[PDB]
């Protein structure tokens, strides 16, 4: 993988140049499109700026967010040629740093459960995940430094986990969603795609100017709270092989790793996720629904055809459950400054199963909002497993910097 | 004006055909239009539906509001012949629920400070405010029975003041933004336009199927808290002058009114209201500052070339103030059921003042996200004097049934 930070440290000394970088992601694309498709579209002709933090690197944005040079197909065949007239204003934080947007990554339709073509990187015979399938498989191929996509139920951190790529979900709302084809509002959330902790600290500082990710460093003896979501369901030996590896890991670098227990008010916001996701789904894509019904791709159809029931009143106490959900996590903080579960079931699913996972352990903290970053492990079978690093709402910065830790942890 | 009650009661016994009812707007809209100039395009085919709460009955779409047959052109150039691919979804409410888009409304640029060309219906010599300028005045010459608008900070309750037509702006986030143009994503909100309170709770209803909208009756003997916003400054004598007005009209009806100041903390809301505009203004409209700087409206771009400088940080220390607000403010109601304050400075401002109306006493109310409607309450000169009825978040029901009672508290 490209790594953010050090094309921008060689870059910052003279010993490279943004030509020089971009001519190579070009190189790096076409050296394996033809064997991931994690692209719709790739802009060839696309060059380095001349200033900025983010001058020389090229970055992959998942389809479904809008730009005005590429169409954006939303991953599906009703918005094939699409055209948008504007950048997204996150698009534009990009280019206002100085990024080169060298294309537009694969977007299950209207990021949601249907299956790209994309193959992951590390077993062509796998998938990559979903719905930000691209933007993680193109990373994971070495192909580009950085990557956007989106999560509204786990498809950032999920992916990012199948690809061994690093990412990260911010908190609620820190990133705009605007020029953003919504899922759900209530939960749709930006994230970002990257080679380690680091890549993805110096490109939300390029994005957002916030100095909280300005000169983040690797936690020390972080207190870590280790939640398993047994609500969740039963996880694959894999998956518990690589969280058992970053505890143990961790340990040894110092840091205070305690089991716990998530309030039952958490486990019920676990639950009515998907109301909420389908509820307002109904809403965000009914032009779609009513007027293009059998051009949605067939699991997406059918998710909303089997919800078309969903009501108001339900949907409204699906919300107070989760705001009783969010309330009761932040009382989990008072111990911990982070904690630490799975990223995804276990290893990414074989492309014959027709599925890119189940975001079960993902969606939970897209419904509370915060910041989630995935750490590449160890892999099983040459597919990747990595665990998920959770820091108090607002607090991305420190969930940035026990990633890191737990990466040089991870590394002895 | 055109009550949307009076039409579906009439529609529903039979009395009068759908076709029949979207004829009477097609012609009303013919016999003011040219002089009030409220529509940016009046889809003169449109016909009524068969089926649903709303067929028969047309709607006026403000437009920075998405439409997939029509174009939304934002009232900005940048934005001539733009055509959305598809229906925002608040419109595939009124859709769906069997009413006709008869149009699309003006709209400031941007839905800011740049006045539009449309003319205030009780006095063309004046402003119908901004920046739903045409759903105002459509509805206000009665020309349709409901109109869209949105409000960031007074551009739905002001203009419907000025124009003196009901009006409402739900509870924050209970109707959909997405296909909604943004400006400050944290406030934006779409509203609705109509002859009275209970045309308003019928539009809700059928849009959202929320029961808290169905079988709404004037509230009785309501306890009124009066709040004149000091800290936004002295209002105009008319604006004054209504609002003693619907006091007393009010207390003659049953209510026992009682003047309340508000928390200190909610002042501070106010004043940093335009921090948190301004400043995500500059995300949201990042690529139009950027590549087409010149072509943004005069004043828009006036006050985005003077806040390019807001930081990050004091943006965050303003939602905290924000948020702190609305707490505080929740505890104002534990005593009084709504709040009775000013819709705008005073009557409408002369076209040759360039100017849609001063927001102060709007812009809070947005941040904080109560229901706000506006009942008119008399003319000076001829021109429309309101007030806006206030209720907690979520209680919207009973900010129109208090409206209602208010509207015949002044019948007498």
């Amino acid at each position: 993988m490209i790594s953010l930070a050090d094309l921008q440290r060689r870059i910052e000394t003279g010993e490279l140049s943004p030509n020089a970088a971009i001519a190579q992601s070009h190189a790096a694309i076409e050296a394996r499109e033809k064997e991931v498709h994690a692209f719709v579209r790739h802009d060839k002709s696309a060059r380095a700026q001349a200033s900025g933090p983010l001058r020389g690197i090229a970055v992959g944005i998942k389809d479904i967010i809008d730009t005005a040079n590429m169409p954006t197909e939303m991953g599906s065949e009703i918005y094939r040629g699409w055209q948008p007239r504007s950048d997204a204003p996150v698009v534009m934080m990009l280019k206002r740093a100085g990024a080169t947007i060298i294309g537009k990554t694969t977007t299950t339709a209207f990021a949601s459960r249907d299956p790209t073509a994309t193959l992951n990187p590390h077993n062509t015979g796998h998938s990559p995940g979903g719905s930000s399938a691209g933007s993680a498989a193109a990373v994971g191929a070495g192909m580009i430094p950085l990557a956007l996509g989106t999560q509204t139920g786990g498809s950032v951190i999920r992916p990012a986990a199948y690809c061994g790529t690093a990412a990260i979900k911010p908190s609620f709302r820190m990133l705009p969603t605007v020029g953003v084809k919504c899922y759900s509002w209530a939960l749709d959330t930006v994230g970002l795609f990257g080679a380690r902790a680091e890549d993805l600290a110096r490109g939300l500082l390029a994005m957002t100017g916030r100095s909280e990710f300005s000169g983040i460093v690797p936690a020390k003896a972080p207190r870590i709270g280790v939640v398993r979501q047994e609500f969740a369901g039963a996880v694959e030996p894999a998956a518990e092989q690589g969280l058992q590896a970053a505890i143990k890991a961790a340990e040894r670098a110092g840091a205070s790793v305690q089991a716990i227990d998530l309030p039952e008010a958490v486990h019920e916001a676990w639950r009515i996720h998907p109301i909420i996701q389908d509820f307002e789904a109904h809403r965000a894509l009914a032009w779609e629904f009513s007027e293009h019904h059998d051009e949605i791709a067939p699991m997406l159809r059918a998710s909303l055809d089997a919800t078309v029931g969903l009501t108001p009143k339900e949907y409204d106490e699906a919300r107070r459950i989760g705001r009783r959900g969010r309330r009761e996590l932040g009382e989990v903080f008072e111990g911990v400054d982070v904690l630490l579960t799975y990223s995804a079931p276990g290893t990414a699913p074989a492309k014959a199963l027709a599925s890119t996972g189940d975001p079960r352990y993902n969606r939970l903290w897209t419904l509370m909002g915060n910041p989630c970053v995935n750490v590449p492990v160890l892999k099983v079978g040459g597919l990747p497993i990595g665990v998920q690093v959770i820091a108090r709402f607002g607090n991305d910065a420190h969930a940035l910097a026990t990633a890191w830790f737990l990466e040089d942890a991870l590394a002895k």
